[PDB]
């Protein structure tokens, strides 16, 4: 207390904290502070049943003013309660923010249903978040049902420009998953919808992806099979345009038969095209290897391949090779065993 402002205030508060022996609890905290500038307001009630029905109830009170501009505010309220036998839960949070004109506003709500003795749940969740340049919404439904669940998430993100749902599903000690992203943003194209599996072994990796930008549709396979005896890999991806087109195709197996890897690219532009094929297996007689190389253009050829074996009874690598480019006779053969 002086005859200056500034110097002049109130500040308190009250922790309340008290278990009735009665197996009942109650906490209370309350927050008032004054001043000057600002001006703050909060009270906070907890109480919770610690006898009988296990009800529990959450509530809070805040409110700040400052007196220069920004005011916030937020509330919670808390419900949980066992209607008889059926587990009743409904929670409801707001926090809304404003500075002078700037705006941001959150409102979250989930809703929650359970049925115990069937160990069957409903659960929703809400979610919408608003402000001045962002707009934020999104719903989740899980359906737990005695072991089974059934999740779903659709998301809209800044008004939907990208698209995301995912779906996932765990039944019979195996999972699965799906999950979707597609953009809406310019000349961008983009979807991908990935899908996982899984067993008590084996685990299956499907991946799909196109860009499709402008004129580019360029596209993305990947197929990844597992099980105890190794794994069998693909990698397939295209790349595509209005005269060019990127065309390379990856096949990778492991099996204990050996390594069986084969991994192709074809390239053509207008009067030029390019093939490229390697050829490697690591097996038990002796690593065998096959190349093959011939890069078109124009009416010019160029022909090479090479063979390659390497067992221990014998090594045979023969190469050859064959133009006529600039209509210049051209031939090299090395055989040598």
């Amino acid at each position: 207390d002086s005859v200056v402002d500034l110097l002049s205030y109130n500040v308190q508060g009250s922790g309340e904290t008290t278990y009735d022996h009665k197996n009942t609890f109650t906490l209370s905290c309350d927050g008032s502070l004054r001043h000057k500038f600002l001006d703050s307001n909060i009270k906070f009630s907890h109480v919770e049943k610690l006898g009988n029905n296990p009800v529990s109830k959450g509530l809070l009170i805040f409110d700040a003013s400052s007196s220069w501009g920004p005011q916030m505010s937020a509330s919670v309220h808390l419900d949980s309660k066992k209607k008889q036998h059926l587990f009743v839960k409904e929670v409801k949070i707001d926090g809304q923010f404003r500075v002078s004109s700037f705006y941001a506003k959150g409102t979250y709500g989930l809703s929650c249903q359970r049925d115990p003795n069937t160990g069957r749940l409903n659960g929703e969740s809400n979610l919408r978040f608003n402000s001045s340049y962002l707009q934020g919404t999104n719903q989740i439904t899980g359906r737990y049902e005695d072991g089974t669940l059934s999740l779903t998430s659709t998301s809209d993100l800044q008004s939907g420009i990208i698209k995301n749902t995912a779906s996932l599903k765990y039944e019979n000690y195996e999972l699965t998953l799906k999950s979707d992203t597609n953009g809406k943003y310019k000349n961008f194209a983009t979807s991908n919808k990935m899908d996982m599996t899984f067993s008590k072994q084996n685990a299956l990796l499907r991946s799909e992806y196109q860009a499709d930008y402008e004129s580019l549709r360029f596209f993305s396979l990947l197929s990844g099979s597992l099980n105890s005896h190794g794994l069998e890999l693909n990698a397939d991806i295209l790349g595509t345009d209005k005269i060019n087109s990127g065309a390379h195709k990856a096949t990778l197996r492991i099996g204990q038969d050996g390594i069986s890897t084969s991994a192709t690219t074809n390239l053509k532009c207008s009067l030029l095209v390019l093939e490229n094929e390697l050829n490697a297996e690591l097996g038990l007689s002796g690593a065998s290897m096959k190349l093959t190389t011939n890069g078109r253009f124009r009416e010019h050829n160029a022909k090479f391949s090479l063979d390659g074996k390497a067992a221990l009874t014998e090594l045979s690598l023969g190469s050859a090779y064959q133009a006529m480019i600039l209509g210049v006779d051209s031939k090299n053969i090395f055989n040598f065993k």
